[PDB]
C-alpha cells in the first residue's frame, strides 16, 4: 500500500518500512494533520514562551528566528508523568551558555496511540522536520550544517529520518537512547545511524533486551560516538524493571501498564546538566565496561577524552571511526556531573584489618572521603583505585588519609600512609609524602613531595 500526501511526497509498507521480522506488521503512517507536528520556538530574547513557526519564510521572519547563530531541534518521544517541561527546560539551559534558535517539535497527537503506529508516525515528523531545514536553506541560505537535531527515544528515529531526507548534510544529530523494538537490527533507511548527519553522538542508558528485561533503549551501535554512561543498563538512583517473557508494549508506551521508565528518561537528564558542566562528563575509550570498572582505562587518551552530552563535538577525533565506544559513571540525582581521580596509597604502620579512606584538597575546593581499599591492611604495599568525585578540586595542594579498624583492639594500632599519588584525568601526576602513622578515626594531613 502506498499514500502520497502534499509538501511530503509518498509513504508505503513496502519492506524494510515493514513487513521483516524486526516489524512484522504492514501499517502505514498516519496523514501530516493527524500527527500535528508543531514547531515551538524559543531564544535567548524569548527564553520562556515560545514562537510558533512554521514552514514559510513570511513567518520565520516574523519571529525572533536569527539566521546569524546556530539551531537546534529537540525531538521528543515517550512523555512521562511530570515530564511534560523537559525539552524547554534543555532549551533554558542552552541560553545560559550561548546564542540559539531552539526549536521544540511537538508531535504529542501521533505519539499517543500505539507503538506500532508511532514507529510509523516517525518517518512524517522526520519528513516535516526535513522540509522547514529545507525552506530555511532555500530562502534564508542558511546551510544545514548550522543545525543539530537532539532526539530521544522514537523521537531519535525522527531525527535520523531527517537526516537520511537531508543527504547527511545535517550538521550534527544526537541520539538520546535511541528505542529498540521495532528499530534494533534493521537496516539504515529505517533508523538512526551514522550516514544520517555529519556527526552523530549516542548516550545509551536502557539498553538491557526489551523481550524479557524491558529495556527501552537500544544496544546497537549507531553514531561517530556511542556512550555508555553507568554501563548502559542499569543508571543511579533508578528502580529496575521485572523480568517478562511476553509484554504489553502498547500498554507501557501508552501509559496504562506499569514501567519503571527511569533509565531511558536518564539519557536526556544527563544531557541537561552537561549543557552547564563543560568537562563534567568525560568519556574514557575502553573496550567494556567491565575493564572500566576494573580501573584499566583512565587516564584520558592524550588528545582529551570527549565530552558526553552537550560538547562532545569539540572532540577532536569526533569522526575518525564509527561505534567508538567511550564509558564513564553519572552521580545519582542532579548535578549528575562527575570526576574520576586515580589515588595510589601505600601504607606503613602495622598490619590491621580495616578500611582506608582519603580526601583531597586543592585549590578550587576539596572532596567527600572515598574508600580506596577495605580488608588487611599489609605495611609497604600499595592499594589503588579510581572514584568518581562530585567536586573538582582543581590543582591540588595536600591530601587526607584515615582509617577505621573493624575489630575490638585496645592495642591502639597505628596506620599511616609513606605516599599518596593522586592522577587527574589528563595524566597530570601529584605526589604527597608522610612521616607519620596514626590510630584510627585519626585524619593526617599529607604535604606535596
Ligand atoms: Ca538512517
Amino acid at each position: 500500500n502506498e499514500v502520497c500526501y502534499e509538501r511530503l511526497g509518498c509513504f508505503s509498507d513496502d519492506s524494510p518500512w515493514a513487513g521483516i521480522v524486526e516489524r512484522p506488521l504492514k501499517i502505514l503512517p498516519w496523514s501530516p494533520e493527524k500527527v500535528n507536528t508543531r514547531f515551538l520556538l524559543y531564544t535567548n530574547e524569548n527564553p520562556d514562551n515560545f514562537q510558533e513557526i512554521v514552514a514559510d519564510p513570511s513567518t520565520i521572519q516574523s519571529s525572533n528566528f536569527n539566521t546569524g547563530r546556530k539551531t537546534r531541534f529537540i525531538i521528543h518521544g515517550f512523555i512521562d508523568k511530570g515530564e511534560e517541561s523537559w525539552l524547554s527546560t534543555m532549551c533554558q539551559n542552552m541560553f545560559k551558555v550561548e546564542s540559539v534558535n531552539c526549536i521544540c517539535v511537538d508531535w504529542k497527537s501521533g505519539s499517543r496511540t500505539a507503538y506500532s503506529q508511532a514507529s510509523q508516525n516517525v518517518r512524517i515528523v522526520g519528513a516535516e522536520v526535513a522540509y522547514l531545514v529545507g525552506v530555511l536553506q532555500s530562502s534564508f541560505d542558511y546551510s544545514p550544517s548550522n543545525v543539530h537535531i537532539i532526539g530521544h527515544s522514537l523521537g531519535s528515529h525522527a531525527a535520523g529520518e531527517a537526516g537520511r531526507r537531508t543527504n547527511g548534510a545535517v550538521g550534527r544529530i544526537t541520539g538520546l537512547d535511541p528505542a529498540e523494538p521495532c528499530f534494533q537490527g534493521t537496516p539504515e533507511l529505517v533508523r538512526l545511524d551514522p550516514s544520517d548527519a555529519q556527526f552523530v553522538d549516542v548516550i545509551h542508558t536502557d539498553i538491557a533486551p526489551f523481550i524479557p528485561n524491558l529495556g527501552f533503549g537500544m544496544s546497537q551501535t549507531a553514531g561517530h560516538l556511542d556512550f555508555f554512561p553507568n554501563g548502559g543498563k542499569e543508571m543511579p538512583g533508578c528502580q529496575k524493571n521485572v523480568l517478562s517473557q511476553i509484554v504489553d508494549i502498547d500498554g507501557i508506551w501508552q501509559g496504562t501498564r506499569d514501567f519503571a521508565a527511569c533509565n531511558h528518561l536518564r539519557s536526556y537528564k544527563y544531557y541537561t546538566d552537561s549543557i552547564l558542566n563543560p568537562d563534567g562528563f568525560a568519556g574514557f575509550s575502553c573496550a567494556s565496561y567491565s575493564d572500566f570498572t576494573a580501573n584499566k582505562c583512565f587516564p584520558c587518551s592524550s588528545e582529551g577524552c570527549p565530552q558526553m552530552g552537550h560538547y562532545a563535538d569539540r572532540f577532536p577525533g569526533r569522526t575518525k571511526g564509527v561505534g567508538q565506544l567511550f564509558y564513564l559513571n553519572t552521580g545519582d540525582a542532579s548535578n549528575f556531573a562527575r570526576w574520576r581521580y586515580r589515588v595510589d596509597v601505600t601504607l606503613s604502620g602495622k598490619k590491621v584489618t580495616g578500611h582506608v579512606l582519603v580526601s583531597l584538597f586543592g585549590n578550587k575546593g576539596n572532596s567527600r572521603q572515598y574508600e580506596i581499599f577495605q580488608g588487611t591492611l599489609k605495611p609497604d604495599n600499595t592499594y589503588s583505585n579510581e572514584f568518581d568525585s562530585d567536586v573538582e578540586v582543581g590543582d591540588l595542594e595536600k591530601v587526607k588519609f584515615i582509617w577505621y579498624n573493624n575489630v575490638i583492639n585496645l592495642t591502639l594500632p597505628k596506620v599511616g600512609a609513606s605516599k599518596i599519588t593522586v592522577e587527574r584525568n589528563d595524566g597530570s601526576v601529584f605526589n604527597f609524602c608522610s612521616e607519620e602513622t596514626v590510630r584510627e578515626d585519626v585524619l593526617l594531613t599529607l604535604t606535596a613531595c
